């Protein structure tokens, strides 16, 4: 249980505070969403393709107020908030031009095309969406959701309400139908409300393993479908024969873009010992020169982080990983001020027993680990609660393919940026959740996948 | 875990349930089983499907009699059961391998694949009304894609269940890869929370499915949950007449009425709603009701008498609500688990034999008015399942599909599962699809494998 | 459960009554809150003379009300009768003697500067079964009405019949609108009330899933709950007890409402000095126990309540067989439309066995060997289940004695088990947790209230 | 995880690894061995028991109090206060307990029958970091007495506190497994709750744990007591002797740094008395100490736990932004330790963040009423009922608004505060059950029947 206030992190001032919705509001909500989709369900997918260029064009619109927003409420680095709705905006046009094609019945192998299988929509889709890419987080899902012909009613998080209003208003400027998009600021018991409600189809929820837990219990009991895009601690293996300077670029963007706050971020790694102590020199001097300040800034690399209390609890989580006996090598402190900022951080010599290897260390401070060869990078990389995406640098391309296949995590980038994009699955295993986004995955998780069989006799 | 034969109320076995060490011995073999299956090829996995479905071929009779035995099938639809779950193990062996071929995405340059990996073990919970094919509907797919797979059956169908472990031990299912265990409610829920059981998967009542959906959303393990259903059956005023009471005969009384896709509520358009209740009627009446290994017999007793005893209130608060009763709606006197073919008419939104699931042979009608009063009487239900339309206007009819709230409808024909498409619901029928491509994707890890990404 | 009135006698259906919906729960739930907003302000005279009329209103309806138990549920009629005259009798023992338990109490805070009063809580939100359908709704709404609480009852869907003639009764008393009520709520509305702030706190008489599913709700909305549940008494009968009163005590403990009663004598332990000698005596006399109509009233045994639960306790006779039970009487469902098991008697029961283990709720005893005291203590304490005990010894040290290592709330020696207002009832382990009666049933729904003054 | 860092420094003190499956086992197992020894034995020997257990708490006074101190941050005076009332309650309950247990003849005739309150077995308890001694003795004590064993789970910030008392009552020669604890993880809470040799739970702590842990218990069968939060009122009407309201509401507020369940939290003032009390209360509170607690003399510390600082500047924000006035601090300290400013917000109003909500820290909320019944309808306009004050010379309409007042302690022209003598707990969303007393005694206990000869 959080508060319904923004507070602008760089500064520690209020920003604005907002009521949670009473149960007039809850039912409003709800209503319009159903008699949305209603409507929707009836459209051309081409309407809807149609409809998601029309967003894509008012989010161009107020791009500026919209990264300046995001900036404001959460503490991302302007120049990354942009990027955010750059990309955003280029993910609507996407599934304009490829989502109506998936979107086809398929045939079977029923004779003389007797059966076809037909991807209907859901109805409403309730969304449970974090502070961390306030924009993408919701478009990420709501675009292939509102593609198939289902309604989006959207629970953000307390602490970006203004971004939440704010994508509102774009998206009603684009047309979008009465209900097909909408949101609502409701608390614990409202949402509770929303799952057990029978306009309510699905769910899905992008945040904390905590949160996920919670929801995916309601809706399991309401028999109702998840996704659940959930924390991560994701492994960034480097073995002997890497491309060293190339793996360290990777390495310090992959830990430390949006200040760390990334549930697919690089934060073990995972480096043979050969290479351990190149790798962990350079490491640490390009994450010293990481700027960090205000995050109006162009130039700052590194901004405040989202939440004041989440940075006491990544202080924790260092303090406690310095005592079990990981050896600080940078940062690993508050910075003095009335912002939220926390120091680029570094802890090495750790081992599979500390806090830092076993949970997840959401801002920004990596941690590394010296494994023996290639099979104990392996078993490193596995022993974990989490499995959402992971990297591999080595020059032996037949050894990268073997580990990926091994790698008990829903994305393996070999020799490249980790990042999630359109094109592909999104998504992962063990406490990072279940189920997929994008590519076709995210556009068929909220279809009934329906059988139409004719004369069968 | 006690079984009866339904069929003369007499004990067959009692069975305790699991203690502790054996919870921990079929996760402990489930985990090193799978570490071993998830390296095998999928051509070696598809040879283990065949010799799975040859062992079944090999134990045929056997397989049927122990399940009429335990439930009460009639045996010629025991032995059809066998014959479908060796016809699967085929059809997967033959089609399933092309499944988990690596997909090409739109990175250019072939920088990025999409890989089907195997997920771990899936625990299963399953119910007695198909003991062997509701059984194999999963295992088959799940098996294939490199899964273990650990059950958890109907505590009055354990002898069926040993019989199918001893089976697929025979085939040469490698230790761990197959398994079941006679877990109570507290055992499954352990089971559930265990790091060695990656996800679930239900065949069952809602109850039952809400249960351990709850559990498992809470231990973020995915599920699929095919649960009961309400089908409508609608026949509109240019029906082909004859073919739609067949098909509603066969829909509704078909295992004597338990049936997850039974069709259960008739709505008939004003027009032939008369005709299409004579003939029904007639086609109940003249239905064979008996000892299920007398092949005559159309119906057989139902499996629980506790199920019995609730189907006959479900039926008595239909009548005190002012259901018409055309036919049976009695226990049959006896030893036997046996409840007469039943016809419930003048059935409106609002009565129970129109809101619940009923799992028995009880056929509930209800009159529209018009084809748009028919698709609004059938999507008021809780549930959505599966659907049937009988009209000779095949544009009305697509039209009709497009907007019924199941997972399956058929257009003038008879309903039923088939490898070859998907099946399951929506609502309170559960999330999920089995069969086809569907029932395999649903238990692997999707993984994005991108290289070089600069 | 359906909402559906059956008689089990006849098989045939009485009723059948729609759940309630939102509209009539929140009208249960509105008017419970504004009657106990005036309730709440009366004095206790008022409310024990509103005890005294309710007592007064069921005796004017005795025969009705008995009838109406014995037609929804089966009870043999005299027993029936038993229970309205038992329930009427409670009304007037509260009315007498439960003011005095309402008094402020003094603290050992020096100069009365301190004292503890028992305040009302608020609406009660009240769960009872069919068994009692009378005396399991007043053993609790007594005492909570006398404390200043409404009470909100959702009763059992096969007693409506019943629930709504009760409504009557206390309507006739004159006990203001919304002191008591009730609501024929399914299990979601029974889940959207306990999460209504306008409900305090619940009581649950039943069964162990009902209470579990219950207990689980209320404590997630911060909800006190007094929670009685299933039992699986131990009878034990010893060497040296007065074997002609035990062996009428356990025939009466066992075969009561046709066995269906939560404190039944249900597993007989029995020395094996004295075993043979008690089971003869125990099988002859269940063997003349008279079973039939309920309206007939010589006969002791009626048919059991619900059709699927006599279907549940076959198959635990079934299960215990095939364990190696020995089946010395009954053991079978007689034919017919209504609802009759056979009264049963299973000797060599042993642990392990399903009669041993599981509450067998009809008109199936339990009789188990032990080799000595030590050993039946044992025996009796291996449940999950701890409602109340009976010990029969001339040993008097001996049967205080195992009365503390019992776990149970209730021990009685050389006597009949049963409920009485003068003293505790509850349970421990599977059985819940919370009393009823005496002081304990109508502090369990007060506010505990220090009050101190010039504390400096 | 489990670390203890020290508030007022910012620095590490230890890190514990949570209990493992075998450590969680050996703590079950050593508590039900435990439990079917002291069930034997005389309550005159618990007693003694007792006394031993008062007696080394005694001999490692400033030990304890050092520890409390520098794991939690409480001022070192207090920290000995607190001290001085756990061994005082041991002493309390080996003296007035004993009779507390004896059987209770009934209305039955010929003393047939008599009501005796038994053992119930393990008793397991989830305990807060606000009086890491205080609150564990407040159950453990009657609960021992009543012949139970107890089983605690503290808050993973005072394990240091935890070891220690352990280590005491050992010396003091309590038996193995009749008082223990173990550092369990949340997973080791569900796993001791759902054990059968677990036979009931106490909880003392947050609205959210007490919700989680009361579903886990009620489906288990097993009984709670839950003693949650508060956000009690302190009335003041026109009549009152506003110098003692005022010095009583400071203390009420201010004590373990505004930490604690039963603080005085929402001040509802009379209209006419309501400017004096404000300037009053006010300057009061600007005058209050604050740094060091090893410093004898400060009257506030840091508060125990970074985060929770952080919550309730949020809530301050909140209300500030909601449209509350503020007279008084209402900021984070600058520096390494966990201080934060003793504040007074005004023209708070039924809607507001600091009406609605637990303010667990120094922030006082002040409520202007039109008159009596007003004040009265804002007291009870609250989902907590903890305890209340009422301010007045009016003794007539204090007792009157005492029996409306839903709460289950109410203090008439003092200062509240828990004492054995009395009952403690609440209702609404404070929980419900009480402790102390013999109502602390009894809600652990098998009350237990036992009638001869009925007919």
């Amino acid at each position: 249980a959080t508060q319904a206030l923004s507070v602008n992190p760089a500064t520690g001032q209020t920003l604005a505070a907002m009521p949670w919705a009473n149960a007039q509001e809850i039912e409003h909500a709800l209503s319009l969403a159903a008699s949305g989709f209603k409507k929707w369900k009836m459209t051309s997918v081409a309407q809807r393709a149609q409809t998601l260029r029309d967003i894509g064009q008012a989010l161009r619109a107020h791009a500026e107020e919209m990264a300046q927003c995001i900036t404001r409420e959460m503490g991302k680095p302007i120049k990354q908030a942009r990027a955010e709705v750059t990309k955003s905006a280029a993910l609507c046009d996407w599934y304009a031009e490829h989502g109506p094609a998936m979107l086809n019945p398929e045939p079977t192998l029923v004779e003389n095309q007797q059966a076809v299988i037909e991807y209907r929509p859901l109805g409403v889709i309730l969304a449970i969406m974090p502070w961390n890419f306030p924009l993408w987080q919701v478009l990420r899902g709501a675009v292939p959701i509102l593609l198939a012909g289902n309604s989006y009613l959207l629970k953000h998080a307390p602490n970006v309400t203004g971004c939440a209003q704010m994508i509102a208003r774009i998206l009603a400027e684009a047309g979008t139908p009465a209900g097909v998009y909408g949101w609502v600021n409701a608390n614990n018991e409202g949402v509770s409300q929303m799952i057990n409600d029978p306009r309510i189809a699905a769910v899905t929820v992008t945040g904390s393993v905590r949160a996920g837990a919670a929801i995916g219990a309601q809706a399991g009991a309401a028999l109702k479908k998840c996704v659940l895009e959930l924390g991560g601690s994701d492994p960034f293996i480097v073995l002997n024969d890497a491309d060293l300077e190339l793996a360290v670029k990777a390495a310090v963007a992959g830990r430390y873009q949006n200040t760390g706050q990334v549930c697919a971020a690089a934060k073990r790694f995972i480096v043979e010992e050969g290479i351990a102590q190149a790798f962990t020199d350079r490491f640490v001097a390009a994450a010293a020169a990481l700027k960090m300040g205000d995050p109006l800034v162009e130039e700052n690399d590194l901004g405040p982080m989202a939440r004041f209390d989440l940075r006491d609890e990544l202080h924790q989580q260092v303090q406690a990983s310095v005592a079990e006996g990981a050896r600080l090598l940078l940062g690993g402190e508050k910075i003095a001020g009335e912002g939220n900022y926390y120091a680029a951080t570094v802890l090495a010599d750790v081992t599979p027993d500390m806090t830092a290897f076993r949970q997840e260390l959401f801002g920004p401070v990596a941690a590394i680990t010296v494994a023996k060869d290639a099979a104990h990078a392996l078993a490193l990389a596995n022993d974990s609660e989490f499995g959402l995406s992971a990297t591999i640098f080595t020059a032996d391309d037949t050894l990268a393919a073997e580990m990926a296949a091994r790698l008990e995590c829903g994305g393996v980038f070999i020799n490249g940026y980790s990042a999630s994009d359109a094109r592909v699955a999104f998504g992962g295993v063990k406490k990072s959740g279940f189920g997929r986004e994008l590519s076709h995955f995210g556009l068929h998780e909220f279809c009934n996948v329906q059988t139409v069989w004719k004369n069968r006799v």
